[PDB]
């Protein structure tokens, strides 16, 4: 079996990559994964960590949480029905999910049955040889070989796994992949971590928990969600309290016991105690190269964990690339599918592409959301010397009459005051994330802050309040924040 | 003396007073027929969007969305005793109240504590080229109230209802009562196929009682004229998935009172219908006739509007338009834009005009539009080449939300000779929110390139606006066709 290329990982990137190659470029392509559908016990399978075990099934948990929020915020606007009766069924949600899953499984393995040139592997792969993938039964080198790819071109894309600390006790907790078969929803709940999917999980669990519940999220430092902007981190943190989830900074778990009845005894380093029904790992993922043998062939790992590449993916060793989460940069699904979209562009079709890490928009599937794009302030300081940011805040009018008065709106917007160029856009409220798309093809285009409040707003709408800030609220010079500009 | 009168405190007015008063330190009066919102003249301080438009309206279609939420949350596990719930049509008008009284309040305020800026109530007309009054009522021979001097005049006064001339028009509301409904009624009829009659039909679809039915007629064959055809089609299917009934091709000819109060509609088809309230949403007109124009000659449009040139000036000096009452685009930016841009040419010698291409807007109908620039159809007659891209989808929530019929539509127009986006269209849940930065694309005159070598948010609907690359079909000379000659 001779191949034009063979990719390890039918995730976001190794699939748009094999797609890619065998439709525009009529190329003979292997795509070799570990399972055909979501679950235990390998969780991701054909789709990826993204449509198996990441952003579709939490996007619709998320969506699901949001009806608590729905339910009383429609008393305000006259709606009327016996609050008493309302219950979240926690197994129909997860059935729900794992059919919408599965429906995606289903259609990507028509798509392999009906796309000439596109073969899909069941298995473990990882190098041989620079020229030779192979197929194992088994994640362990020492299972039998299914089957031996030759490959002008190999492709890296194997994804990422949940980083579990080593405390006594971590077999008892559990991991993003668990979470998401829970066959009941914990009465209280440990989320451990500050990062996106901490926070998106804490959400959900506190939604479905049942009567006499309590979420608790915590994080070794002093504010959640390091890498955003300060303002939104703060906020969130309000209006995730707001809605009861108790949020624990400056706490790590340093063990986790049994209780008879088999919920979890963790006890933090600073020396305090709780007891919770489950205790959900977040801390982290790290590159999942431990199975790809690839010292059998000699390709290099950054001082991180991540797969060495330059900025076409080329890894050290001739003909092998990698891109995704393996590479440890930006854990996003749609980079990943820009990068092997590049990739293919570039080896197969003579179309030298490489992808753009700036400037990408992504989004936190928090209640409320997130939406953000390109440089935090902070950052924007120590690279311009004069910065302005734009600010603005406020309760929306809905929710002054939904009764949900916490849930304060923000849009920032970042510039380099010296053209005024925006540098970032940041953003918390309802809508967030389908706002910030468009603000990423702004962003590609060099939009200055004046190509904003020109633009004739959308009314009433949030997004129209990006249209409405003409004036510096602040400002970074050389480094330090002021009001107002020297002189 | 005045430096400037503006007649009408709306979304253009206030903008002009406000900023010739605070920017440009100039006396500054400001007329209008009421201080807070409702009956008799519905618009009040704050314009129509405020009192009887944009904000109040924007409240109820978010009440009436909640009847989607609680259908679609049991496809994600949550139940409650359905047979106990119902829809206080006096609860929202009540909260809507004071939300828009608030507003009043507020600029009320504004008024009492900005030196420059004073507030006149009532009817504002033309005396004479540097004389405004203001009388009691409508009626030129009521009483006076006041004679205001004005080195500059602005015609700001709205628009109004447009109301067919068919015996028993009197027993029809337009949306202005439609705020102020004591109760919600069981069978509405709204007539037309504008965006207010789609708005409205789904709030009235959401809080009717037992045994309602909400249906819309239009004169012709296809809802929303104006807009995407595509989303035309679609969002007629979505409304009828969510029960409203849409009569095209039907037009009312007559209406009379049933023995209980209702209404008895005949159509010019023939055929009938019982009712309990007639919704005339068929067009708006500029509100000129109150204004006594001809006492100075202040000359009009042949559709009725206000003339003016792209200073908002019309043939008498130192009279200014702006806002619905020049009959272009109806929208409450456009007129703040207007009133702002014209106090700078005026009174800061900085000439600014509105620039009215590109402008986004929104239809908050339940599944919502969002759209900018061109229609393919246009662009055909303006463009020798143009491509269409065009993309259909189910979000994912509604693949077990229970509303499969909620699918979004993503439209792109292109300049195909360099690519040059000439309109986007969208339709679904966010389109709204979406299609405002999307403007800010269009300023900068972004190729289609430009949005699909963006890099994604995932999952997002708006994504889908930087995963179209190929286009779906073109225009050529006017002709469609799948692929280019
Ligand atoms: C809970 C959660 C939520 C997330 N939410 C979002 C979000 O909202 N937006 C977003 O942009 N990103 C999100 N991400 C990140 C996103 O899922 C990843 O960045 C993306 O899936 C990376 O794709 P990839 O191609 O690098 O690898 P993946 O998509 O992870 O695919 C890797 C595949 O390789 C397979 N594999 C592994 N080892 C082998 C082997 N030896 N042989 C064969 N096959 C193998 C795996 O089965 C897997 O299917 C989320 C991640 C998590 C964990
Ligand atoms: C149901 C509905 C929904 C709408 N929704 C939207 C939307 O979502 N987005 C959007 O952009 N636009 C919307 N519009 C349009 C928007 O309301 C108008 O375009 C905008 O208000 C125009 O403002 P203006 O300054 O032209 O006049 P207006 O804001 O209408 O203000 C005119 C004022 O002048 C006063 N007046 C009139 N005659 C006289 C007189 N003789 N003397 C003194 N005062 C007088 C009136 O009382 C009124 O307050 C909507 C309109 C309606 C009817
Ligand atoms: F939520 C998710 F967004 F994750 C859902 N998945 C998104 C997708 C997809 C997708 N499905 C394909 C698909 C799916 C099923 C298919 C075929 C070809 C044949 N089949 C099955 C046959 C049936 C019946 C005949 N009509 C076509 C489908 C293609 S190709 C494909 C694309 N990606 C490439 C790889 C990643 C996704 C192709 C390039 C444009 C974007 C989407
Ligand atoms: F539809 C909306 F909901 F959006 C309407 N509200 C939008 C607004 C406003 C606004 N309010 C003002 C306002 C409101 C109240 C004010 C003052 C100055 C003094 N006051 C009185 C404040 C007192 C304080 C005590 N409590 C009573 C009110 C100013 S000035 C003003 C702005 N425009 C002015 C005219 C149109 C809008 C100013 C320029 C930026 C846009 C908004």
């Amino acid at each position: 079996k001779a191949f034009d290329l063979v990719v390890i990982g039918a995730g976001s990137g190794g699939l748009e990559a094999g797609w890619n190659a065998a439709t525009l470029y009529g190329k003979r392509v292997a795509v070799v994964d570990v399972q055909t559908s979501h679950g235990p016990p390998f969780y991701a399978a054909l789709g990826g960590t993204c449509v198996n075990v990441g952003c579709v099934p939490k996007k619709l948990m998320v969506t699901g949480a949001q009806y608590m929020d729905h339910l009383r915020e429609s008393a305000g606007f006259g709606w009327e029905f016996d609050g008493s009766s309302v219950k979240a069924n926690w197994k129909k949600l997860i059935a729900a999910k794992n059919e919408a899953v599965l429906d995606i499984n289903k259609s990507y393995e028509g798509m392999f049955n009906d796309t000439e040139g596109l073969d899909f592997f069941l298995g473990w792969g990882s190098l041989e040889s620079k020229n030779v993938v192979v197929v194992r039964e088994t994640a362990d080198p020492k299972s039998a070989v299914k089957e031996r790819l030759q490959a002008d071109h190999i492709l890296l894309a194997t994804g990422s796994w949940p980083q579990m600390p080593a405390i006594p006790g971590i077999e008892h907790c559990i991991s993003s992949n668990e979470a998401f078969y829970l066959p009941e929803p914990p009465r209280r709940v440990l989320t451990v971590g500050g990062g996106f999917i901490s926070v998106e999980f804490a959400g959900i669990f506190n939604a479905y928990k049942p009567p006499g519940g309590k979420v608790t999220l915590c994080y070794r430092n002093n504010l959640i969600l390091r890498g955003f902007d300060e303002t939104i981190r703060e906020e969130v943190t309000k209006q995730l309290t707001a809605n009861g989830i108790e949020i624990m900074t400056n706490e790590n778990p340093a063990k986790v016991s049994l209780n008879t009845d088999g919920s979890k005894h963790v006890t933090f380093e600073s020396g305090k105690t709780l007891d919770v029904d489950v205790v959900m790992m977040a801390i982290g993922r790290i590159p999942r190269t431990n199975d790809l043998q690839l010292g059998n062939v000699g390709v290099k790992l950054t001082p991180k964990g991540g797969v060495q590449v330059d900025e076409f993916s080329r890894t050290n060793v001739p003909n092998i690339y990698a891109i995704g989460d393996i590479t440890d940069r930006l854990m996003l699904t749609p980079v990943a599918i820009n990068e092997g979209a590049a990739l293919v562009d570039t080896v197969f079709g003579n179309k030298p592409r490489k992808t753009d890490h700036t400037r990408v928009a992504s989004a936190v599937f928090s209640i409320p959301p997130i939406g953000t794009c390109g440089l935090i302030e902070e950052v924007a300081a120590k690279e311009f010397e004069k910065v302005a940011v734009y600010m603005s805040s406020f309760t929306p009018l809905m929710h002054n009459i939904s009764g949900s008065k916490y849930k304060k709106f923000v849009a920032k917007i970042v510039t380099n005051h010296s053209d005024g160029t925006v540098l970032g856009v940041h953003l918390l409220g309802d809508g967030a994330p389908e706002i910030i798309q468009a603000v990423g093809v702004c962003l590609r285009l060099n939009a200055k802050i004046s190509d904003f409040y020109n633009t004739i707003g959308v009314h009433p709408t949030s997004a129209e309040e990006l249209c409405s800030m003409r004036t510096p609220s602040y400002y970074y010079v050389k480094g330090e924040k002021m009001e107002k500009l020297p002189d």
